[PDB]
């Protein structure tokens, strides 16, 4: 490892939703949930070690954190992330999830080409218990922004990105729920798959531990491989690390 390229700096996003109903409106509020989040998610990270060896140390800081504190203004036919209504039915509670991805790396294109990863934190009820989505890690996208020429928004927009919403089935999820949300869906980036059944290494009975972090459903979160990476998603991030630290990585800071 290469101390001086071990740690993926992130845009972090706070919309008006998170801002509101997360941060009671505040600045204070909304950084420190965020600030605490990211740091515990770290944790996980920092400490693994990718090559069930001395290759670990490798993790997340923020560089910045994006506060939203009221919608955006948009015109007729107009759509932006951060918009007052949902997209693309203004009924329902939240945007369909896959556009909203679309959509924040659109809108983020610029700031998202300076970071290694930038990450939108919602509050919106996604349909039938979505709580995140993320670019790579998919059977591409991830660390290190990568261009894509969009046709529809006519420039380009980096596929290093992804979002957590800590609303589901009308209540804020626990902390402990939204820390696993969002290491899932930076394991994605990090350039992890979900953990397939048939492979019993990567997805234990609940009597030798339980599932893993990158397993494809989310319920309880109380055991204890709950909160780690697989020998399957060590395997895929490992490779992804060796490939692109060096490209976006910087040096840990504090
Ligand atoms: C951290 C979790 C694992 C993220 C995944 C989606 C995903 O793979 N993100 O990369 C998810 O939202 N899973 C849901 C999930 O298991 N949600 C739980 C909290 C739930 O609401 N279960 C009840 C739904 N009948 C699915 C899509 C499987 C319903
Ligand atoms: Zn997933």
């Amino acid at each position: 490892p290469d101390p001086m390229k071990n740690t993926c700096k992130l845009l972090v996003v706070a919309d008006h939703r998170f801002y509101r109903y997360m941060g009671r409106g505040e600045e204070s509020t909304t950084t420190n949930y965020l600030i605490e989040l990211i740091d515990r998610v770290d944790d996980i990270y920092r400490n693994t070690a990718w090559d069930n060896a001395g290759f670990k140390g490798y993790g997340i800081q923020i560089e910045q954190i994006r506060i939203l504190k009221s919608p955006q203004e948009v015109k007729p036919g107009e759509k932006h992330y951060n918009m007052a209504k949902s997209y693309p039915n203004e009924e329902k509670d939240a945007w369909d999830v896959k556009m909203l991805l679309e959509q924040f790396s659109f809108d983020i294109a610029e700031e998202a080409s300076k970071v290694c990863l930038a990450h939108l934190f919602t509050y919106q009820d996604f349909d039938m218990g979505t709580l995140g989505l993320a670019y790579g890690g998919s059977p591409h996208g991830g660390v290190c922004p990568k261009a894509y020429y969009s046709p529809v928004g006519k420039k380009n927009i980096y596929l290093n990105s992804g979002l957590t919403s800590t609303k589901n089935y009308g209540k804020t999820i626990l902390t402990k729920e939204a820390d696993l949300v969002t290491t899932h869906e930076l394991g994605h980036n990090f350039g992890a798959e979900h953990d397939p059944d048939g492979l019993a290494e990567c997805a234990p009975n609940e009597d030798q531990g339980g599932k893993y972090v990158m397993y494809p459903i989310a319920v309880s979160g109380d055991h204890e491989n709950n909160k780690m990476f697989s020998q399957c998603s060590k395997q895929s991030i490992y490779k992804t690390i060796e490939s692109k630290a060096q490209e976006c990585f910087q040096e840990r800071s504090n």
